[PDB]
C-alpha cells in the first residue's frame, strides 16, 4: 500500500541490533535496518528513530554488585550514542540522509537535541536518531520515545519488540484502547511511557522488527500488529 | 617494600575488566582492581588511571562492513567513558576517594578534563580517571597514556598487560631504552605513543596486572616487569 | 523537637513566593522561608530546595492562543530558574551557604547540576537549590522534585502547599500508604511523580508551608500534615 | 509608501507584550506585533528584534530588601528569553520564519548568538529575536539594541515606546543629532546606550509602538517620531 | 612597613606593560618582576584580582586600515588577553601563588569560565583571580572590563597601571580629582562608558606608573603614589 | 589554463607565512594575495581546507627558557591560531568567497565549532573551511593537525606550504620522494608523528614555495610544482 503516516517514531531496543551472538552490533543486522528505513524514506515517510544500548550494556550484575542506579543509567545512555553512531554511518553506506541528535553535547562527535532543529531536518526528509535518552536516569528508552514522539509532531510511536504485538498470555490483540490497557492488565510499557502517551493521545503500535518486511506493513497499514490509541467513547 | 613512586599513571586496557565469559564488566574483577588501587593510594602514591574500551567496543566487524574509522574511533571513546564510571564506583564501594575526567564535555555525568584541576586532585590524594581519550580519532589508548602521564606530571606510565612483561617473541627483558626498543624492532606500545614517551623521557613499566600483587610489586621495587627509559649514554642525571 | 531527618527535599511551587498581590516574589515572605530553612541548617538537616515557576508563568493564557506546549514548558523553566536566583540570594543575606543548581549550562549565572557534586555539597552542609526541572517538558515540578531527591539519597520529600495535608476533601489523613491513594484516588501528586516516589520507597510528606512554624514541625516529628510512604505488608 | 530601510532592528520593552492589566504577556498583543512585524517581512524588510524583560520581572522591591543588583540582573536577562520563546511562537503562528538567539547557550531551548549566523538568518530573510541581553549585568536593554544592531550592521535601531517621540516634555522633536540631544540635555538612552550609538553613528528612531499603524509608518518614511542621528557639520 | 589601605584590589594592567625592551612579545623579566610585586600584596593579605589587555600581541590598526570588520579584530584582542592570562597564571605559579584565569568564554581544558560568586571565593580564599577575554562582546575596551568585574567582585579600587606617574595636563600630574573634574577637565582617563560605570557605582580609582619597581606596593600601602579618582 | 589534479586539498600554512617584511604579526597585503590564490582555487572547482599555525604571534623559546610550562605555552600557541584563523576568515569575506572558521575549542559567539562531517557538509557546498586551534590538546605540531584534518575530511592532498622550492639535502632540490627515502635519508620534512600519520593513512604531501605568487596554482593544476611525496 501507500503510506498512512507522514512522521513515525521509531523505537527500537538495543537487542535489536545484536546477532544469534546475542551481543554487541551485527553489521548485517543493521544493515537491513538501513535498507527498510530507505524504503519508508523513498515512499516520502519522515522518520526519526531511537535505540536503546542494551545490546552493549546490561547492569544486572553490577546492580547485584551494589552499583548505583543513577551510574547504571548514565553507562546505558552511552551506550545508546554508540549504536547512534554506527546507525547514522549505516545509513550514509545505504545514501540515506541521516544525522544523529543527543540529549548531551557532544562537540565533534554529533548535533545537540533541539526539537525545533529535529523538526526542520525530519521536513527536510533527513532521518533523525535520537540517543543518550532524556539526560535523566529513571527514565525508559519507551519513556524517551514517547516523549521524542510528541516533540517532533510523530503521527505514531512504532515499537518494535521481537514478537508479533500484544497477547492476552496465546490471541494477540490488534486494536486495544489505553483504558483496555489498563483494565486487563496487559504488558505495554512502563507506566509512565504509557501515561505520557496517553495523556497526549500518541497511538502505539507494537509490531516484530525481526520480521523483515513487517516495518513496511506497519507503516502502509492496519493489520500489523497491536495498535493503542483512544477510545472512541470521549469526543467523535 | 615502600613506594618508589610519588604519582602514576596506570594503563589498563579495557579488556582488564573482562571476564572469561569473554565480554563486558565482571564486577569481581572490577572490585579487585579497587582494592589494588586502595592500598596504593594508603601507601601514600597518588593514582591516576587511564582506561581503554575494548571490552565494550571492538570495531573490527563493522570496520570489514565499511565503517567509517572516524566513527569507530568515537564509539570506542564512549565505551572508555562507560567504563570509567564502572571505575568510580567500583572505587567509591571500595570508599577510595575518585573523580571521571572525560576530554568530552558531559554536564551531569563527569567531570571536564582539565591538566591543572587534575594535577590539583592529585595531590589532594584522590584517584583521577581519565577517559574520552584526547578527544580525537586515529590516536591509541597508549597514546592517551603517555599524553595525560606527561601532562600531570606523573613518574611513571604503567602498562598492564596480561604478560609479564616484553619479550624476545623467549627470554623476558628486564630494563630497555628507547633506543634498544627501535633497534632491536620490539613491540612496546605504538609508534606515536613511544615517540611520545621517549621525546619526554616519560619512563614505561610493561607488566602482568592478572597476577594478583604484580600492581604492588611494580610500584614498590624494580624487578618487576620490563623497565623502558632513558638510556645512560647522553647525560649524568 | 530534634530532627527525625538527616537530608530532606524540600518543594516549594512557585505560588509559595508570591504576595497577596498575585504575583512576582514577595522579599518578606522569601526571607521568612529563608530564615526557617537557616534553623533547619543549624539543626544539623541537609536541606535541598525545587522551585516551581507558577509565581513567575502562567501558561494557560498563551496556550488557549495556540502556544506550543514544549515552548511553555521552556519558559517555566526558565521562571524556576529565577525564583532559584532569588532564593540563592535571599539564603547569603541570612547567612546561609547555598548554591543554585541549574539543569541547563548557565555559564555565569549558576552551577550545572550533577547529583555526586550535590550530594557533596550537601554533606558540607550547603542548602543545594535546583533549578529548569529536569531540562525537559511534559515533566511536573512534582516529578523534578521525586528525581532529585532520588539521584542525592534525600531520606524524604516534603511537599509544601497551602492546605493542612491530603484530605478525604474535611477529614485531614495522617498517614496513608501508596496503594491508598490510588485505591480512594485521592489527588497528591501527577501519576508520574508519584510512580517514581513509589517505585523507589520515597516517602512523602504533604504540609502547610504557609503556616509559620509547620515545616519544623515537619522536620522534627511525625504530627505534621500527611505522610506517604510504603505500607507495611511487603516484607 | 515604500521602506526607507534594508535592515532594522527593534528594541520592544518588556513592558510593550503587557496586558492593559499590568503583567506578563498578552497573547492579543504579542500576536497583533506578529502582524505587524510579518507585513514587514512582506515588504522586503530584514527584521532583528531586541526584547527587554519587565512585564516578567522589576527588581525594585527585591532590591530595596538588599537583593544583589547582578542577581538581578540575571533574572532580568532570563525574562527577556521567555519573551523571546513567547515572540517566536507568536511568529510561527503567524506564518513568519523566525530564529531565537540567545546571549547564554541554552541547549535544546534555542540558539546561540552568533554575530555573523544572525546576518546570515536575516540575508535569508528570517527574523531574528535576540535575547540575555549581553551576557553581563548593568548594562541596558537599549545598550544590547545598540550592540546587537551594530553588528548585525542595521540601518537603524528603532525604540519602541508608549510615547510618540521625543519631546521639550510640549514640542515633539522631529530630528535631533547626538550633539544635540547632550546640549539640550534630553532624556533618550541611558549615557552608555546612547554613547554606542553615537560613535558608531547609528541613527535612532523612537516612535509610538502602541499606535497600530506607526510602525509600518517608521519604516516607509521620516515623519514619524524623532529621529536621532549625526549632525551635518563634520 | 607601610600597611594595605585595601582590603580586596582590582589591578588592569595594558598587555604593553608585559613588553619587552623589544617592544613586543611578553618579556618573561617583566612578567616575572609583576609576579614577586603580586606576591608581596598576597602575603599582606591584600585579595588581588587582575585584568590583562592584549595589545603586546594584537593590534588591529593595519587589518582595520585594510578593512577587517571591527568585530573580528575585537575578537582577536579578547584571545590576546587570553594567551596573557595565561603567562601571568604561569609566572604566579613559579613564584609560588596560588592563581586562577577565568576568561569569559568557556576555554575547555585551558581556564575557568567567569563567574562572579565563584571569583569571589576565590578571592576570599587568597586566591589571585585573573581575568581574560573581556566581556565576550566587541566594542568594550579593556577599562570597560576592569570597571565592570571590579564592581562585580566587590573591589574597594580599580589601579589602573600605566607608564606615567599619573594624570597630567598632556606637564603638570594631578593627585586627587571627581569624577566630574575629568569630564569637565576633558582629562584622558579611560573611554566615556567605562568612567560612567565607575562613576555611577562609586568605584574609586588610582592611576599609577606600573613601570616603576616599588610603585605597585606604594599605591596598596598608601594615599600618595600617582592620582586618585573618585566621588566628589 | 592548466585545470586542478586534485577535487579536495588541505592547505597547511605556518603562522609565519603571513608575516610580513618587518617579520611579525599579520600583513593585510600577504594575507589578501593569499585570498586571491584561493579564490581561484575555488574558482575552479576546488575544495579547500586551510590549517594555520601560530609563530607570527606567539613564540614560545623565551617563556619557555624562563620555566614556563610547556602545557601553558601549547595552549597559548592554539589560541594564536584562531587569531590568524579570524584573519583569514575576513580576508576571504572581503574577496567575496564564502568560508567558515572551526575550532577544537567550542568558542560562542566567535566562530563554528570543530566537528568532520559538518566540515565535510560545508566543502562540498564549495565553502572553505579553515581550522584553528589544533587538535585541542598540547604536544602536537601543527603539521599533525594539517595530517589529522586531512585524513578526516578525505583530502586528496596536504600542501606543505613554507619559504623555500621543496625538500632539500640541506643543495640538491627532491622532486619525488617515497615516505621510506624520507625515514631512511633523515629528509626534514615534518615531526615523526605527523609524518607516521600521513604514511599509515596514505595522505600525500606537497611541500612548496607559498612565497611565490603563483604557486598555489602551480601546485593544485600540475604535478611538477615542488616535492611530491608518497607511497611507494
Amino acid at each position: 500500500s501507500q503510506p498512512i503516516y507522514k512522521r513515525i517514531l521509531l523505537k527500537l531496543s538495543g537487542e535489536a541490533l545484536q546477532g544469534e551472538d546475542g551481543l554487541g552490533i551485527d553489521p548485517a543486522i543493521l544493515d537491513r535496518m538501513a535498507v527498510e528505513i530507505k524504503e519508508l524514506v523513498e515512499m516520502g515517510v519522515e522518520v526519526s528513530v531511537v535505540l536503546g544500548g542494551g545490546n552493549l550494556f546490561r547492569g544486572a550484575k553490577l546492580a547485584k554488585a551494589g552499583m548505583n542506579r543513577v551510574v547504571g543509567d548514565h553507562m546505558g545512555m552511552l551506550a545508546t550514542v554508540m549504536n547512534g553512531l554506527a546507525m547514522r554511518d549505516s545509513l550514509f553506506r545505504a545514501d540515506v540522509n541521516a544525522k544523529l541528535m543527543s540529549a548531551f553535547q557532544l562537540n565533534g562527535i554529533c548535533d545537540t537535541y533541539n526539537w525545533s532543529e529535529a523538526i526542520k531536518m525530519l521536513r527536510e526528509k533527513r532521518v533523525v536518531i535520537f540517543s543518550a535518552g532524556t539526560g535523566n536516569p529513571f527514565f525508559t528508552t519507551d519513556s524517551t520515545a514517547c516523549l521524542r514522539g510528541i516533540e517532533i509532531e510523530a503521527d505514531v510511536v512504532l515499537k518494535a519488540t521481537k514478537v508479533d504485538g500484544v497477547y492476552d498470555c496465546a490471541k494477540l490483540y490488534k486494536n486495544l484502547s489505553y483504558a483496555e490497557v489498563i483494565d486487563k492488565e496487559l504488558k505495554v510499557m512502563d507506566l509512565s511511557a504509557f501515561t505520557l502517551a496517553r495523556d497526549h493521545g500518541m497511538p502505539i503500535r507494537v509490531f516484530n522488527m525481526g520480521k523483515p518486511g513487517a516495518l513496511r506493513q506497519v507503516v502502509t497499514g492496519t493489520e500489523e500488529g497491536t495498535t493503542i490509541c483512544e477510545g472512541h467513547h470521549h469526543h467523535h
